[PDB]
């Protein structure tokens, strides 16, 4: 059913709580025992918010392979996504370990680092040039090569070092700074065109490694990006587009990761950004 038809229907009714929890109430259940270890306690930043152990990133070590960081991978659209907590101050080195062995080109940042006074991720990259940072624990050395700061989002270039090898490469850095502290934004223009950016800059392609994606807890605006991000690029694959249904596309991503999508404005927010998204690619 054209999901602007939904759209509207649930807004004219204003149901969008009830929308929200079917999706909740149908969401996947899986495992998160690795996550639960008490040798992990300080590795999550939410006691709620855990990767299952069948989709879980390990780390390339023996003594403890646990991130918090699940692989969502889209089989139709042929995607996949690396969705993570913001890191903490004992989650920087593991953070970077896994972009390294995973292939990434680019990291996708939706939060600042403190938000409503509190701080919601670790300072994890260099601000300045000529003051890099070393992660002493995997081995790694992370250089800040350029800047560019826009209204509404930054792009970093930056340089990756593994000290064992002394192999470089390059890391893509995309910043999204102006998510409100509370609800979404009013219009989805800026999040879209930072959308279109991520995807200029080749990090979403398969000659990569998947994207690494992150927000506080990476289930809310991280959600948002791949879902809308998957329904576009489905409604281009496909003969018919109108087919797209949003609310089964987030029921399969859920399989992969619990909890995406955090609130119904969240999920209304999600349908704009597809809709208005559509209009612009197809030629308008
Ligand atoms: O002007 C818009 C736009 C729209 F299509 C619908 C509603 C409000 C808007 F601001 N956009 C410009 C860049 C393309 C991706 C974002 C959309």
């Amino acid at each position: 059913m054209e999901m602007e038809k939904e759209f509207e229907q649930i807004d004219k009714s204003g149901s969008w709580a009830a929308i929200y929890q079917d999706i909740r109430h149908e969401a996947s259940d899986f495992p998160s025992r690795v996550a639960k270890l008490p040798k992990n306690k300080n590795r999550n930043r939410y006691r709620d918010v855990s990767p299952f152990d069948h989709s879980r990133i390990k780390l390339h070590q023996e003594d403890n392979d646990y991130i918090n960081a699940s692989l969502i991978k889209m089989e139709e659209a042929q995607r996949s996504y690396i969705l993570t907590q913001g890191p903490l101050p004992n989650t920087v080195g593991h953070f970077w370990e896994m972009v390294w062995e995973q292939k990434s080109r680019g990291v996708v940042m939706l939060n600042r680092v403190m938000e409503k006074g509190s701080l919601k991720c670790a300072q994890y990259w260099p601000q300045k040039e000529e003051k890099e940072m070393i992660f002493e624990d995997t081995n790694l050395k992370l250089t800040l090569i350029s800047e560019d700061i826009k209204s509404y989002y930054t792009v970093r270039q930056l340089e990756l070092e593994n000290l064992t090898t002394q192999e470089t490469r390059e890391i893509l850095h995309f910043h999204y700074t102006t998510w409100p502290d509370f609800g979404v934004p009013e219009s989805p223009a800026s999040f879209l065109n930072f959308l279109f950016k991520v995807r200029e800059s080749g990090s979403l392609s398969p000659e990569h490694g998947p994207v690494v994606v992150h927000c506080s807890a990476g289930i809310g605006r991280s959600g948002t990006f791949c879902l809308a991000d998957t329904c576009l690029l489905l409604m281009d694959k496909r003969k018919d587009p109108s087919s797209v249904d949003i609310k089964k596309v987030l029921l399969e991503m859920r399989k992969f990761r619990m909890g995406l999508i955090q609130t119904a404005d969240q999920l209304r927010f999600s349908y704009l950004a597809v809709i208005e998204g559509a209009k612009f690619i197809m030629g308008d």
